[PDB]
């Protein structure tokens, strides 16, 4: 007459002893927890001491602290220098612990917010050196998930990170989607803005989607993140989108960013560059050590 139904978390190879970790900054607060910063040792190799981050949840209930644990932990399969990687957890005891690689300079969102001139003296805005340097590693990132046959669904600004080293990365899955909570809309809370016009028809996403939205992100590096199609309602943002209507090119914005764009907001989703052909289309504007560094340039990638 049944199948049982109860959700359990078994502790791995990724438990980490509580007493090697400490505590400090407190960076804010999700949605099971705070969520700090400190130091972790022994867990990065041939490193004593890493700074990280702990997002933690003893008041709450053990089905929230078990949830938390499981979907913390699909960070697990991912190893890769464009993805924030997970390093550890403390599941014995409380307070429960996650160990995440730290991302000093925060959400991309809030990082492009953070470079708008204040209302003194001001950084110019990001060269398209910088912005093709971004566009390449967030793209390296999508590459290395894809091949790993995941689909993001939720690729912007909010959801990569950025390292002290001015790095971005696909960000820790789910962390911004309360906090910029307007960029969502429940029609499902689904980021319309984000999305492309075959999943505002059918609800279906895909890689080549995943591209749309990497083109929306690209316009959000050149507008340091305005909301997308600003003017509209999120009714008329599924119609306009559905329609074929697109995104304007940003003021003093690079032609060739423009373009790279256009690639990824074809109306056929079959005729969208792959990420791993949008890298090879800049991979000669990247820093020396992204062949180091990157899924693409790897033996991975085959
Ligand atoms: C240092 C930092 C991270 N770094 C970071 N690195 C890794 C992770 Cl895993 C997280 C994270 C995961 N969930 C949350 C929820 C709130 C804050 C941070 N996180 N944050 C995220 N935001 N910030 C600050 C940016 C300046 N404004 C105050 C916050």
């Amino acid at each position: 007459s049944y199948f049982s139904a109860a959700d359990v978390y078994v502790p791995d190879e990724w438990e980490v002893a509580r007493e090697k970790i400490t505590m400090s900054r407190e960076l804010g607060q999700g949605s099971f927890g705070m969520v700090y910063e400190g130091v972790a040792k022994g867990v990065v190799k041939d490193e004593p001491e890493t700074r990280v981050a702990i997002k933690t949840v003893e008041a709450a209930s053990m089905r929230e602290r078990i949830e938390f644990l499981n979907e913390a932990s699909v960070m697990k399969e991912f190893n890769c220098h464009h993805v924030v990687r997970l390093l550890g957890v403390v599941s014995q005891g409380q307070p429960t612990l996650v160990i995440m690689e730290l991302m000093t300079r925060g959400d991309l969102k809030s990082y492009l917010r953070s470079l708008r001139p204040e209302m003194n003296p001001v950084l110019a805005p990001p060269s398209l050196s910088k912005m093709i340097q971004m566009a390449g590693e967030i793209a390296d990132g999508m590459a290395y998930l894809n091949a790993n046959k995941f689909v993001h669904r939720d690729l912007a600004a909010r959801n990569c990170m950025v390292a002290e080293d001015f790095t971005v990365k696909i960000g820790d899955f789910g962390m911004t989607r309360d906090i910029y909570e307007t960029d969502y809309y429940r029609k499902g809370l689904l980021p319309v803005r984000w999305m492309s016009p075959e999943s505002l028809k059918d609800g279906v996403f895909t890689t080549y989607s995943d591209v749309w939205s990497f083109g929306v992100v690209l316009w959000e590096i050149a507008t340091l993140a305005e909301q997308p199609y600003q003017g509209l309602s999120n009714e008329q943002v599924l119609r306009f989108v559905m329609e074929g209507g697109l995104l304007d090119k940003p003021d003093n914005c690079p032609d060739m960013l423009f373009e790279l764009m256009r690639m990824c907001w074809q109306y056929n989703p079959k005729m969208r560059p792959s990420f791993l052909e949008i890298i090879s289309s800049i991979k000669e504007e990247m820093e020396p050590g992204f062949r180091e560094v990157s899924f693409y340039y790897s033996e991975e990638n085959k």
